[PDB]
């Protein structure tokens, strides 16, 4: 049920929106960390 956007979840046209604290890399289509 859960597919809230972790460390790593694919993110992009045609995906969810990342958690509070994760969010998706410009770069990369990816839900993770805003930096280490």
């Amino acid at each position: 049920e859960g597919e809230c956007g972790g460390f790593w979840w694919k993110c992009g046209s045609g995906k969810p929106a990342c958690c509070p604290k994760y969010v998706c890399s410009p770069k990369w289509g990816l839900c993770n960390f805003p930096m280490p």
